[PDB]
């Protein structure tokens, strides 16, 4: 049992509005690793705080696409 915790920060693309944004993280959230996940939509950024072991990019860009979004890396 450890399961650490960590708190991503990335910008979003290609979206409707302020709303659907919610359901993607929300959505994303029932991943495995992830435990919460915060679009802060109110500064165009999206947060998604997960365990980086289980998780990492790889379930959330999966998961981008199903939900109808993508992200963009500007911090990379
Ligand atoms: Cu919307």
């Amino acid at each position: 049992m450890l399961s650490e915790q960590k708190e991503i920060a990335m910008q979003v693309s290609g979206m409707t509005c302020a709303a659907c944004a919610a359901r993607i993280e929300k959505g994303l959230k029932r991943m495995p690793g992830v435990t919460d996940a915060n679009v802060n939509l109110a500064t165009e950024t999206v947060n998604v705080i997960y365990d980086p072991a289980e998780t990492g990019t790889a379930a959330i860009q999966e998961k981008i696409e199903k939900l109808g979004y993508h992200v963009v890396i500007e911090g990379r």
